[PDB]
Order: structure tokens, then C-alpha cells, then sequence
């Protein structure tokens, strides 16, 4: 002899964290991919000196379609 109801409490105790500071050295940021247009864009982990512009991976994949190891364009000198 007892009662039992379904659908217990569920208080949304979730939180977030947003920020928008200037360009500062923290760990892994670097310049933003100019070709990107995500807004925010994707970090540019590449830089083609010949193109004179810094790009990311994805972009580099479309713009610089290389099948490795590096038979495509050029990058930051050694
Ligand atoms: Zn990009
Ligand atoms: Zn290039």
C-alpha cells in the first residue's frame, strides 16, 4: 500500500561561458582564417607565403587540394 508518480523533478542547473576579448597569446589561437566565413571563422593553422595569406585546414583543402605529402603549394619557410 503506497503511492508512486512518474516524472520526477528536473531543475535546469546548466551553465554557459562566453567571452570576446582582443587578440592575446594564451595557448593555441593564432590568426583567424580570412577565407573562412563561419563567424566566428576557423583558426588558420596554415600560411601560404606565395598566396600571401593565412588559411586553415578545410579551406586549404579546397583551395590547396593536395594529396600529400606536400605536392601542392608552398608554406612558411623552414
Ligand atoms: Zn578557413
Ligand atoms: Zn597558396
Amino acid at each position: 500500500q503506497k503511492a508512486s508518480v512518474s516524472g520526477p523533478n528536473s531543475p535546469s542547473e546548466t551553465r554557459r561561458e562566453r567571452a570576446f576579448d582582443a587578440n592575446t597569446m594564451t595557448s593555441a589561437e593564432k590568426v583567424l582564417c580570412q577565407f573562412c566565413d563561419q563567424d566566428p571563422a576557423q583558426d588558420a593553422v596554415k600560411t601560404c607565403v606565395t598566396c600571401e595569406v593565412s588559411y586553415c585546414d578545410e579551406c586549404l583543402k579546397a583551395t590547396h587540394p593536395n594529396k600529400k605529402p606536400f605536392t601542392g603549394h608552398r608554406l612558411i619557410e623552414p
